[PDB]
C-alpha cells in the first residue's frame, strides 16, 4: 500500500512554491514515501545556470520540510529506468520532452506550482518602500 | 508523557534560523506537542518595526514545516499565566526580563539561534558576483 514517489530538483533558495509542490508529490497517495532527490553543484552550474546555496546549504533546509522523508543529496541530473529500480520509486513527480518515457511506462506523476512566491519577490515587496 | 510547549515569534521570512529553533523546541522532551503562536500585523508593526510578510503569508510557511504540530494565529503579544492554562501548555521556549516569571515557576525552556542564515544575508551574497 506504500508507494514510492521521487521528486528531485534544485532547491536553491526554497520558498513556498517548492513546499506546496512537495506537499502535493506527499499527497498523491493515502500512504507515500516521498523521497527527494537534490542536484550537485557541478551539475546544475553547468546546465541551469548559476546556483545561489551550495548543496549542503540546499540539502539542509530539506531536512525540516514536513513533507519529505528521505533524501538523496546528491541527486543524478537525469532519471533512468536503472534509478528507478536501484530506489524501487514508483512514481516521479515533477512540473510539465525528457520525461516522456516516464508517461509511456505509467510512472510520471504531475505536479503544478504556485507564483509569485519567490525569495526574490519579497526583496522587490520591500524595496518598494523607498 | 506528552508535554506541551508553545513557542511564539514573529516568523517574518521564515528561514534556517527559525527552524532548527523550532526543532530545538520540539526537541526538548520525548513526547513534545509544538505549539507556534504568529504574532498579528498590527502588534508587529507597533513594537517590533516593519514586517515583511502579512500574518497569513508568515502562518502558511509554518505549515509546511516538519516540527509545527499546532499554530495559534494570531497569537497575543504577551505571554500572561491565563493563557498557559487556557492551552494546557508546560513550558514556553523562547531565546535568551519579561520571562523571569516564566522561569521562577519552572516554565521557561531556552532555545539556541544559529546566525548566518537570514534571507538577507543570501542577498548580501548573491550581489557580490557584481
Amino acid at each position: 500500500k506504500n508507494v514510492v514517489i521521487y521528486a528531485d530538483g534544485v532547491y536553491d533558495m526554497l520558498h513556498l512554491g517548492h513546499m506546496k509542490q512537495l506537499e502535493q508529490a506527499k499527497k498523491l497517495f493515502e500512504n507515500t514515501t516521498l523521497i527527494v532527490g537534490v542536484t550537485s553543484d557541478n551539475e546544475t552550474k553547468l546546465f541551469k545556470g548559476q546556483v545561489v546555496q551550495t548543496l549542503e546549504e540546499r540539502t539542509e533546509t530539506l531536512k525540516h520540510i514536513r513533507w519529505v522523508d528521505e533524501i538523496i543529496s546528491p541527486c543524478p541530473w537525469v532519471v533512468t529506468p536503472e534509478f528507478l529500480e536501484k530506489y524501487k520509486i514508483d512514481y516521479v513527480a515533477h512540473d510539465d520532452d525528457i520525461y516522456a518515457w516516464l508517461k509511456r511506462a505509467g510512472k510520471f506523476k504531475a505536479t503544478q506550482r504556485t507564483e509569485g512566491v519567490s525569495t526574490t519577490d519579497l526583496i522587490v515587496r520591500i524595496l518598494k518602500n523607498y
